[PDB]
Protein backbone atom coordinates (compact mmCIF):
# COMPACT_ATOMS: atom_id res chain seq x y z
CA UNK A 1 0.00 0.00 0.00
CA UNK A 2 1.13 3.78 0.17
CA UNK A 3 4.77 4.14 1.12
CA UNK A 4 3.99 5.66 5.25
CA UNK A 5 7.00 7.31 5.29
CA UNK A 6 5.27 9.61 7.17
CA UNK A 7 5.69 7.65 10.51
CA UNK A 8 9.53 9.43 10.95
CA UNK A 9 9.41 12.33 12.94
CA UNK A 10 12.61 13.23 10.94
CA UNK A 11 13.06 13.25 7.19
CA UNK A 12 10.67 11.39 5.42
CA UNK A 13 12.84 11.31 2.24
CA UNK A 14 10.82 9.85 -0.29
CA UNK A 15 12.49 8.44 -3.21
CA UNK A 16 12.19 9.51 -6.72
CA UNK A 17 12.01 7.50 -9.99
CA UNK A 18 14.41 8.00 -12.06
CA UNK A 19 13.13 8.92 -15.29
CA UNK A 20 15.09 6.80 -17.88
CA UNK A 21 17.66 9.65 -17.40
CA UNK A 22 19.89 10.90 -14.37
CA UNK A 23 18.20 13.17 -11.73
CA UNK A 24 20.00 15.37 -9.87
CA UNK A 25 21.10 15.56 -5.86
CA UNK A 26 20.42 19.72 -5.68
CA UNK A 27 21.81 19.88 -2.76
CA UNK A 28 25.17 18.84 -4.53
CA UNK A 29 24.65 19.93 -7.86
CA UNK A 30 25.68 16.58 -8.91
CA UNK A 31 23.55 14.23 -10.94
CA UNK A 32 22.37 10.78 -9.04
CA UNK A 33 23.12 8.00 -10.42
CA UNK A 34 21.18 6.07 -7.69
CA UNK A 35 17.58 6.86 -7.30
CA UNK A 36 17.63 10.43 -4.84
CA UNK A 37 15.63 11.05 -2.00
CA UNK A 38 13.20 14.03 -1.47
CA UNK A 39 12.26 14.75 2.33
CA UNK A 40 8.79 16.52 1.19
CA UNK A 41 8.20 18.15 4.33
CA UNK A 42 11.79 20.92 3.84
CA UNK A 43 14.71 20.24 1.93
CA UNK A 44 15.66 18.31 -1.21
CA UNK A 45 16.28 15.26 -3.61
CA UNK A 46 19.54 14.03 -2.35
CA UNK A 47 21.75 11.20 -3.37
CA UNK A 48 20.97 8.49 -0.97
CA UNK A 49 24.86 8.26 -0.03
CA UNK A 50 24.15 12.28 0.95
CA UNK A 51 21.66 11.84 3.11
CA UNK A 52 24.52 11.25 5.96
CA UNK A 53 25.51 14.53 5.72
CA UNK A 54 22.09 15.62 6.89
CA UNK A 55 22.08 16.91 10.88
CA UNK A 56 19.26 18.44 11.23
CA UNK A 57 15.65 17.44 10.61
CA UNK A 58 12.58 18.39 8.92
CA UNK A 59 12.56 22.57 8.72
ZN1 LIG B 1 24.46 14.71 -3.20
ZN1 LIG C 1 12.33 17.25 6.44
Amino acid sequence: PRVLAERGEGHRFVELALRGGPGWCDLCGREVLRQALRCANCKFTCHSECRSLIQLDCR
